[PDB]
């Protein structure tokens, strides 16, 4: 009876606590792990990894490919980086945990720096947030300034990872919370709005694209701060039609010459009750109609076009227009726009960002004359310098945004 | 150490065994007293009841409703069935797997019946059985049992499906189903079936296509793999072959009168086949006004965007679509003032199991509203002339079933 109970007891222990596909432990063994280090020190750092091309790979291929690819990824991230007291978990379908006990923020750096280089062999599209505690935080705490953190990575693709200390002013609140606080905000119309020109180089204004932020106690939050809690909640489209209601009302008043490019977070588009909306909206506004670009971040239109082109449909055919926002990040894979045929292109802001690399120059080129020889508008986006400004002439551009063109 | 190792062994095996929600075993506590008595007696039946309800409540009422509900099903299925060594667990987000070892047919028809009443107490649900007549492995009574709830869904008067292990039927899985599909779609193995509904005088409404598809000498109907296609999103994939084919019979000029195609509550909440029928009709105009889509009336109540977006694009290019199983959800029937559909096609449990009287007064309720609004009311799968009589006297225009075709 020795050998059944000790053997009974491992299997029960694994089957508790072990994740059995990347073979980590699961999310009950995160939180386990998670409050022992809390309670004991609380000192070090903590991480989340989210790899969404995983996500993309189970629809497309299957999940015996997606199953063997999350088995990769936790082999090859729990084989690199052993230190001491180190849970790696997977919390998640796509995402996984790290507990770094007794390390501090210059510390974890290099361990989340060695995370992504460990990323980047292995299937050559993650996200990558780290905080460190540096006060006496809960384990509802962490996990929030963990989410947090890693919404700062993907809304600033050109961080490695988002770092956010626990000690930080900042407001951080969980997923539900930001979609209360953004309820409150439009009930209360707390929104301000900001309105960039995208000019060319003869002074023509191309458009105007709106930018959504509020306010609430003198402290000011801007969209990348809650989007992702509204997407993640298929809430986005309530703050979409808000700000879509707000711009209309505003042409509505005469005021407006030119047209707005008004943003739609990929979460609006895959709302069918969205894309029915902007149909019987658009049809009672129908003066203002030609002056609404419709900006769609270019994963739409390559994770959902059979969502976006119904989108893009209802836009058109009430007398409207659509744009790619992110134009360029997906390289290799942008023959959506032969099909889509949009009125406009926003370069991708990180083409802005890495001139000396002579790569980038050249897919930049490329994505450049594709859309002209389309017909289709390029704008550049996110210029800030005259040397940024002089670089992008040497691609054509036609028109371009950002601080430097005021 | 007797106690502390009693405690550490029953807290490990809570962790791994539990389900905080219901409160009952998992998934994995239920494989294991499956696999334990498969491999021990395997005398016995099996069941699987599944909340659809509950489903409904997560996204109605949120996550606090959808874990009360779970539990409040949890618990009353636990103190109403009062029998020795039966596993109760929650093997997945909304449905229940129950093990009923040392019982014939006959006694897990008592239980069975005993569940579905244990659940009408407190609050739309299936539940289906199977009795283990062969020495089966555990993926074998999965896929029984995923049959069995398959059968409870598609024929509601019963209470619940029974399948029995030995059964002639093809029992798959769902992987397996669209395989099947897949084949015969390659081989264009499908036969078609051209059913018509008629008026009182003899006017024939339309004509409602039946697929069925033959391997190797044994038939296939639609209720046998449906389930199967419009899980693991693939339903649309089947319409829209069926579709095609229509369209080729169309073109020959020969059909006169219009075509009722069934679609798939599955294949309307997938974006890519809302759009392919707006290409697909655009390059078929001449054949669109022979085209009726029947639309089930779960989608209007559950999906109406997706609907809408769907009956929009049909309407657009010159086709209709009507009503299937109206009147099933009854207490949701308004969205035939919005969508106002050509046709609504009468559940067929109003023509037959339709003698107790409270159901008989709701047939001639949403008949009234269906004609006030001038759309076209259809009896369904009408089979004797007592029944034809009798929904004459419900003021029914059309007809449709064995006894008129
Ligand atoms: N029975 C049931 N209870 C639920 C459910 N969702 C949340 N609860 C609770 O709601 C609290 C707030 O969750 P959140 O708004 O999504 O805000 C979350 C969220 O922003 C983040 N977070 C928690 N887990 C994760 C995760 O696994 N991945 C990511 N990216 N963020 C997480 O930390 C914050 C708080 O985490 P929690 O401590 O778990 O605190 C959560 C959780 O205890 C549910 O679906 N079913
Ligand atoms: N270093 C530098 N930064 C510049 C420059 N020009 C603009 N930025 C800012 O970069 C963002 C450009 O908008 P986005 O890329 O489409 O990315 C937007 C956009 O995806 C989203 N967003 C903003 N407003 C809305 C909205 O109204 N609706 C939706 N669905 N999303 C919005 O939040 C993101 C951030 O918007 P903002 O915080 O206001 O930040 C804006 C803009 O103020 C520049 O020249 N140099
Ligand atoms: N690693 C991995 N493997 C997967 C996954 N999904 C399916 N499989 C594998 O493929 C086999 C076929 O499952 P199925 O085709 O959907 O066909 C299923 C289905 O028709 C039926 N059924 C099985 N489980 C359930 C259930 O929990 N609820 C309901 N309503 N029906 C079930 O039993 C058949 C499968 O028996 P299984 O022993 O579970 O064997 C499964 C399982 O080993 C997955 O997501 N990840
Ligand atoms: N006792 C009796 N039975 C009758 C009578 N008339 C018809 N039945 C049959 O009842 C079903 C009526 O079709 P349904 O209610 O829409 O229910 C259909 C329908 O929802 C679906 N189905 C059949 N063909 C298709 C198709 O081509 N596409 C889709 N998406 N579903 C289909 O499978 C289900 C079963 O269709 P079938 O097995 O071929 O069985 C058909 C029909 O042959 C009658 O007078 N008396
Ligand atoms: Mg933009
Ligand atoms: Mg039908």
């Amino acid at each position: 009876a020795f050998k059944a109970q000790a053997k009974e007891a491992q299997q029960l222990r694994e089957r508790a606590y072990l994740d059995p596909v990347s073979h980590l432990g699961n999310r009950a063994y995160y939180m386990s792990q998670l409050s022992g280090w809390l309670s004991e020190s609380g000192i070090g750092g903590v991480a989340i990894l989210q790899a969404e091309f995983i996500k993309e790979l189970y629809e497309e291929k299957g999940y015996e490919a997606g199953d063997g690819m999350v088995r990769e990824l936790a082999d090859r991230l729990k084989n690199s980086i052993t230190i001491k007291d180190i849970s790696i978990a997977r919390i998640s379908t796509y995402e996984f945990g790290i507990i770094m006990p007794n390390m501090d923020e210059t510390e974890l750096k290099i361990v989340a720096e060695s995370i992504i280089t460990c990323v980047d062999d292995i299937n050559p599209n993650l996200s990558l947030g780290v905080v460190s505690n540096k006060r006496q935080s809960s384990t509802t705490t962490l996990l929030s300034l963990l989410d947090n953190a890693l919404a700062k990575a993907k809304s600033n693709p050109e961080l490695n990872y988002g770092f956010i200390s626990s000690d930080t002013d900042k407001i951080i609140l969980g997923k539900q919370q930001w979609k209360t606080l953004v309820e409150e905000a439009i009930h209360n119309d707390w929104f301000t709005f900001r309105y960039q020109a995208a000019n060319s180089s003869w002074g023509k204004t191309f458009h105007r694209e709106v930018f959504s932020a509020f306010e609430k106690d003198g402290v000011r939050y801007t969209a990348n701060q809650f989007l992702f809690a509204l997407e993640q909640l298929n809430a986005s489209h309530i703050f979409d039609q808000y700000v879509i209601e707000r711009v209309i009302q505003q042409l509505e008043k005469g005021e407006l010459t030119d047209p707005l490019a008004i943003n739609i977070a990929q979460g609006s588009i895959s709302q069918p009750s969205f894309i029915r909306w902007i149909s019987q909206t658009l049809s009672k506004h129908l003066s203002v109609a030609n002056l609404l670009h419709f900006e769609i971040p270019e994963g739409c239109f390559v994770n959902e076009p059979h969502y976006t082109a119904l989108f893009c449909n209802a836009v058109r055919n009430a007398g409207a227009d659509f744009g790619v926002d992110n134009y360029g990040r997906n390289f290799q894979s942008l023959d959506y726009i032969n099909e889509f045929r949009p009125k406009y292109v926003k370069l991708d802001y990180l083409f802005t960002h890495h001139l000396d690399d002579e790569r980038q120059k050249f897919t930049l080129t490329s994505i450049s004359r594709t859309a002209h020889n389309l017909g289709i508008t390029t704008i550049a986006s996110r210029v800030e310098t005259q040397t940024q400004l002089d670089f992008l002439s040497e691609h054509f551009i036609e028109v371009f945004q950002g601080f430097i063109v005021d």
